[PDB]
């Protein structure tokens, strides 16, 4: 039962109703940045003894923190901003949450209802702006609509295919006195009728049938399996089917396991892409068949009967037509198939050892490889050292670029929700704030931000947030003095013609710029720089063993390229396994 | 005549067509941040020997720099970003440029045409998103449409009421070979028919008539007069009418002049608001009657015949009904009235000395005042010192908050386009990037960023941009360790109840946090901190006399309040002249 | 009710629009493409592998043939009053089912779909999704222009026919051999049927005649045709119906046949909205 701070017959501000509405949703943490149009909400937040506010130094840092909080917990992330400039600073995070299907609730202040559409002070039609980059949004036009809208907002954000929901609240609504009705029915009759029912036995038994008739089965696991870790692992034990994962699905199946083909796709391993290329059965669970993965669709799993399980019917048959499809929760689908696979185990006698050995061969000839030059630190090596010293149990948030790929290639994630990274939108500056939210959601966990020098500096102001909130956030900065990912394409497709990809100072080219250590020192965060590979192990260890925040500036040669690589719209035969930025 | 780098019969990439299209528009400077969907454009930029690119460390810094470039020159500002996260980082700047009517052209990369609407890699419906926060936008669907669209984009952004125009360019269009047609007619038949004609003699002679019949005339000058500095000054000489200016219109009429009532509005001077309150003739030139200025409309200039001149017919009669209106260029309207006022000078014999003396009285009893506590630095005093040492000829960009108001109150701007500040949207983090763009547009000018500790840290990453580009940007940081503006409202309207407005470290409360000096040192920018008022003069002098970038951390007591203040929706009788955050 | 629709069947869905595959029901097998090509592909497989497959669904067909015997499409004849169902089946016989049929929307639309055996596609022109009244007569015009040598008949209701009655002028001026088989029940039959069954026969503006002269057919649709120089006639007795329809066909050019039917007729069978097969209604009308 819930205990309010107000009498059931006592009127109170709409702002207080809003906060209590969050308390009834089990909200424990918000990321709010105050402003004139949201002061009432912030005032009401101080009256709450159950909701903690983490004040960012930028609303983009605020919404990205809400993502990290969400991605690393399964809970919805909540960020609050003021009208106008505050709201527009949330845009990237909203679009990011929609593309990666992250459960998130964003609340923005707004000018009074009578002042809407008058080009008023700090007024932005944020609903009109964010309609195409949110799952749903609301504009509260009455104080009595607050309890219903909030309940709907959290329901829409967390149910079905998770996503961002924005609620815009006019300032006069926040100030209006009212008595809230908490037991009013939600008004989403359309959405709920479209909600997928539990998978039928007929569809599940058809999948198991295809499995027994296949000789080269491959699991195509994505971000939809983040809550099906136990069920998926159980499924693999019963089938012995190798697992290829997406960027979003890392950790769903343990990467240190023998049956893990790791990641497939543009920068996926050679054997993962090989497995799908020559498969005769493709089990696509919780994926959306992105062109970063498939490449040229007509060649992607061309000889395989495709099984697609998704909770969004709009994704089933969009890019490729599946021979068997199940519209519903993959968690339930696995549970249903597991019981069938166990009671009929002796009858089926599944054994894909021949196929697994064929894949194990490819795993031997073409493994993930990097090269060591003298005492220069390989970015790949640094990440694998972090894996060993954290035993692969750390929560890893990243920016976007070369460092992002290496963080996905050279770290074996034991469990899901250790891997926090912008996949669909691929937004830089995501790493540091996401680490903040993850650390708040998981206080006792090892949280490390594997960032690039370009991505890190974008939201560097959040270092202040980290110190003030006393969060044990570790920052493993892979510094190549460049926008590496763009630089790589320049080397390979544009004859190494540099077009504004150098981030250092041309006046003093052999000096590391900027001095990221002084950024940390500005926020009272202990930091250090490592250049020699021999000094790397103790440096990373020091970062971990040192209590609280820490920044490790790892200097790497910028000539490194992410391998392997399948060019855009390319096939498996177009894979690139050699080459870098050196001559 | 223009000289291309390509033969008239030679095919070339759409990206090269785009860049040449900018060259033909006289573009000398762009603010572009590279990405996968805009690499072709950046490659084409390197082939240009006339277009300089200033690489920011964040696209928001990129678009804000384009604003400062535009606001301080009259030229359109050009910023370029990649698809998805790059585009969404421009949103705040686009909305900012629309509300303050700033001429700006934003170019964003986009996924291939065939991949649009497929939730593709880094895809954002930026046209759908920014339709309500831009003047116009485009989605290029053919390479041959590039020259026409670019010409229309610059035309729409600079003509009539200036504003932001976004052009979204799919990557496949950038790569497609074609031969551009530069002499094709623009397709804006509707917009051009609505373009205001030069003001008729009948309307102008009606205004002059009202002037001769008035005894208490007041000039209501705004951002629409930024190009009418000479004409306005000439108009004042012929009439002797006192000048009240908006936040956006500062500098249009010299503030050190005797007839200058400085700024009116919520935080406008007592005598400026008094003048409008008791006027019998209100000459509203280049204003939009914002509620920050008028307050309660029904009481704003209640006894005055109102003359409104605007280039946008949608603004004339929106909030208040004028007795006389002229839809057109205020520059031409002034030119027309000046010739009439001079040839009919001896016949009119205008003399508002009695009214001016009445205002001069109010100017004596209620002047702009601040208080000095011991050796603590008054933020107001620091700004007035900057005025004296720069002789009021410096370009001033600000963030948003208390420091923004004091920068507008205690600096006498001799000319327009010295004052760069977010007025309509009021976006924090605007100051530093705007200073960058202004410094690039005006290399020989003194550029100073009067920033707040909250606003400064939001886009602190642009300090790297300043050093790399070697820009003589001065940063006068008024540090109150708080979000002052919100804090002020807390003190006055919420019983000083702090709701996340403190920006320092609660663990070490008497220590200035963060150490902004180390932020500058990280980017190799010389910096210093001043605490005692006696040391302030030489400190500011040192900042100016030191070549190149410089950061001065000015520590001020946070108990200071911006005065005077008319509460929202209030009248002149509700003005607050006393009080601070002290007890 | 979707959950009960083909509940025990493995579903194969072939559509050229991927947005339709898996929208309402999840198919066990789906093909996104031209059904014409899908049939062509399956036909070649079914023929070369014919002796291997040996398909035979005679038992299932006999089970269905049984249901076809016990519950066939049925109507009732009252004295010499013309059954709308009978009139349409007569049109079928006299046109040998080769005529192009356009309809309005309502009871007459359903009977035109139930009691006419269409040999080929594109003989049946009717608003299905939107179900727009007044569609029949203009659609007949366009069909007659596209198919000059074809027998074009508009099976219309008195409500649907009058909505776009002005197109009778178009028919005469363009000299189109459009036949108009008007099933006149003096009501908005479809709405009237729901009134009888779900609202205790409470008439809510469904009568189209003149209350002042209730036993007179209103309006006189024959005069509508005469206004546009179109030969027309009215038939009331069932015995006179056969020669009347024959006259309509044998008469060159446009023709309007005003067929008067009792308004108490109901369209059968009927499964209520959101209902299942067990909820099917096989009996009942507007009579007491
Ligand atoms: C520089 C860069 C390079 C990249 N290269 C690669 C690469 O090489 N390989 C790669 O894989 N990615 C890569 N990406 C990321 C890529 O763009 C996408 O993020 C990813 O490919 C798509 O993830 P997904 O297929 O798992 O689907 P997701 O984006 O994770 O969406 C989840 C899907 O599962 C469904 N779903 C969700 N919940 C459930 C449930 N409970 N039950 C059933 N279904 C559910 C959803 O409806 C949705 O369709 C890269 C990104 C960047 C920035
Ligand atoms: C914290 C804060 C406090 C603020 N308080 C105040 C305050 O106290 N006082 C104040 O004044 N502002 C204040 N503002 C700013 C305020 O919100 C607006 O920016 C300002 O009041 C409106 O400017 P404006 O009236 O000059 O019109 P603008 O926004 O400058 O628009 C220009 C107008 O002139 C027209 N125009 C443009 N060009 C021409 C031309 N060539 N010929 C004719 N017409 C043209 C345009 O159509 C437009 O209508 C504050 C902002 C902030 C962030
Ligand atoms: C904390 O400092 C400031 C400063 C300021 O103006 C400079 N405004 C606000 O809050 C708003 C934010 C957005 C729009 C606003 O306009 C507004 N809001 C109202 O809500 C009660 C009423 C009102 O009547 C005119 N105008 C307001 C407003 O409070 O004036 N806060
Ligand atoms: C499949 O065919 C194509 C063709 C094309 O243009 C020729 N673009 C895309 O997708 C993108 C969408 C957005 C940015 C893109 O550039 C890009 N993509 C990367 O994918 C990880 C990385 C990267 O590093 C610079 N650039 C790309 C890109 O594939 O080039 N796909
Ligand atoms: C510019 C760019 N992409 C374009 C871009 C621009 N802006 C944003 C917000 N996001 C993206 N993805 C990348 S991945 C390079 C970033 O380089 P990095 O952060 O230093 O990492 P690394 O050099 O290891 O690739
Ligand atoms: C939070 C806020 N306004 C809400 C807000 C939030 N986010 C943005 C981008 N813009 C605004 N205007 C202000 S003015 C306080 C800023 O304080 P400051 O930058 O340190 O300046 P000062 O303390 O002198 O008022
Ligand atoms: C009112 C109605 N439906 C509502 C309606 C209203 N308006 C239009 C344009 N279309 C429709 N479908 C029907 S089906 C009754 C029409 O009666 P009818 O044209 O005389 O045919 P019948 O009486 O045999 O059902
Ligand atoms: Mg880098
Ligand atoms: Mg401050
Ligand atoms: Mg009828």
């Amino acid at each position: 039962t819930f205990i309010s701070r107000f009498a059931p017959d006592q009127p109170r501000k709409g702002a207080d109703i809003l906060v209590e509405a969050l308390e009834r949703q089990g909200v424990e943490t918000v990321f709010a940045y105050p402003g004139g149009a949201s002061m009432e909400i912030h005032q009401a937040l101080t009256r709450s003894s159950s909701i903690r506010n983490v004040l960012p130094r930028h609303e983009q840092g605020g919404v990205f923190a809400a993502e990290g909080y969400a991605r690393s917990s399964g809970k919805p992330g909540i960020c609050i901003a003021t009208s106008g400039p505050g709201a527009t600073n949330l845009v990237s995070g909203l679009a990011d949450a929609l593309l990666d299907s992250v459960p998130l609730v964003a609340i923005t202040g707004q000018v009074p209802r009578r002042m809407i559409g008058t080009d008023a002070f700090q007024e932005t039609p944020i609903v009109e702006v964010t309609r195409s980059i949110t799952k749903h949004n609301y504009l509260v036009m009455d104080v009595e609509d607050i309890p219903r809208i909030i309940e709907e907002a959290f329901f829409l954000a967390t149910s079905g295919r998770p996503g961002p929901v924005l609620v815009d609240v006019p300032k006069d609504i926040q100030q209006q006195l009212a008595i809230p009705n908490w037991e009013q029915a939600m008004r989403l009759p359309g959405y709920m009728s479209r909600m997928p029912k539990p998978p039928e036995d007929s569809h599940l038994e058809q999948i198991v049938r295809l499995i027994s008739e296949s000789k080269k089965p491959v699991l195509y696991v994505g971000g939809g399996c983040l809550n099906s870790s136990d069920e998926l692992g159980r499924f693999v034990e019963l089938t012995g089917i190798p697992v290829a994962s997406t960027l979003m699905g890392l950790g769903s199946y343990p990467c240190d396991d023998e049956l893990s083909l790791h990641m497939l796709g543009m920068h996926g391993t050679v054997y993962a892409n090989y497995a799908v290329e020559h498969s005769d059965l493709l089990l696509a669970f919780g994926v959306r068949f992105d062109d970063r993965v498939t490449g040229k669709l007509e060649a992607f799993a061309s000889r395989a009967k495709i099984v697609h399980i998704d909770i969004d019917s709009a994704e089933i048959g969009k890019n490729k037509t599946p021979h068997v499809s199940v519209c519903g929760d993959v968690k339930l689908a696995l549970q249903g198939m597991n019981k069938v696979l166990e009671n009929r185990a002796e009858e089926l006698k599944l054994d894909f050892g021949v196929w697994r050995n064929e894949l194990n061969v490819q795993k031997q000839k073409f493994p993930l490889s990097f090269k060591t030059f003298g005492e220069a630190i390989p970015p790949q090596y640094a990440i694998k050292v972090l894996d060993e010293l954290t035993d692969g149990k750390a929560i890893i948030s990243t920016g976007v670029g070369q460092h992002q790929m290496w963080a996905a290639q050279f770290y074996n994630y034991k469990k899901p929700r250790q891997w926090l990274s912008s996949g669909g939108l691929g937004a830089m500056g995501f790493g540091l704030p996401a680490a903040i939210g993850a650390s708040v959601a998981n206080p006792d966990a090892i949280v490390v931000d594997i960032d690039g020098d370009g991505s890190f500096i974008m939201n560097v102001q959040e270092l202040a947030t980290i110190r003030v909130e006393n969060l044990p956030v570790k920052v493993l900065l892979l510094n190549n003095q460049h926008l590496g990912m763009v630089m790589q394409w320049e080397d390979r497709f544009y004859k190494a013609n540099r077009a504004h990809t150098f981030l250092g100072d041309p006046a003093q080219e052999d000096e590391i710029f900027p001095n990221m250590l002084l950024f940390a020192a500005a926020c009272g965060i202990p930091a250090a720089r490592v250049t020699k590979k021999a000094d790397l192990r103790e440096a990373i260890q020091t970062m971990l063993d040192t209590p609280g925040p820490y920044l490790l500036d790892v200097i790497c040669p910028h000539q490194e390229h992410v391998l392997p690589m399948i060019p855009s719209g390319g096939t498996f035969n177009d894979v690139i396994t050699e080459g870098d930025g050196r001559l």
